[PDB]
């Protein structure tokens, strides 16, 4: 119905971008940052486990990344796999920490970077295009069925677009700026 449609809507929409911008930050940049090993799993006592969650991660200066496991018997099974991972490091440890260099990424890593932003900008926003269709219909719904006014249902349906737009540029924005990162 018109206000729970609207404000549901919106609300639905806010977490998409939410999604998107904690989607954004797993990709590897300059400026190491935690997020960029939080797809990376180790088989932990039989489940594939983010690394994110057996470890502390600090990044110290730019280009170097620390890693301490809370068990020291999972740090060579994590630095496997942060060895093994698509991110272009080659860890080193001294028995409890993971000593992780960041280089500067190629010319052509960037552009594959990039492409992966733009490719989640766009998921992103094709959730929030379904977000806004449901809540449209159920608009359609309700005028068809004179369940509110005509005035009601046309003014609901533009605040409806606004906020469509509104968060739409918002995931545009998170993109832009990832670009700017990858290629700084």
């Amino acid at each position: 119905m018109i206000d729970e449609a609207l404000f549901d809507a919106e609300e639905k929409m806010e977490k998409a971008v939410a999604v998107a911008r904690d989607d954004l930050s797993t990709i590897r940049t300059g400026r190491a940052n935690p997020g960029m090993f939080s797809r990376i799993t180790i088989d932990y006592y039989g489940a594939a486990t983010p690394i994110t969650q057996l470890a502390s991660i600090n990044v110290p200066e730019a280009r170097l990344v620390v890693i301490k496991p809370y068990e020291a018997n999972q740090l060579r099974a994590i630095e496997t796999a942060i060895r093994n991972s698509d991110l272009g490091v080659n860890p080193t440890n001294d028995g409890a920490l993971i000593r992780v260099a960041v280089p500067q990424l190629t010319e052509e890593r960037r552009r594959e970077l990039v492409k992966q932003a733009k490719h989640k900008g766009e998921e992103a926003k094709v959730s929030v295009r379904n977000i806004r269709r449901k809540a449209m219909e159920e608009l359609h719904r309700i005028r068809k069925e004179g369940e509110a006014g005509e005035d009601e249902v046309g003014r609901a349906e533009k605040d409806l677009d606004k906020t469509t737009h509104q968060y739409v540029t918002q995931i545009d924005e998170l993109v832009k700026h990832k670009e700017g990162e990858l290629l700084e």
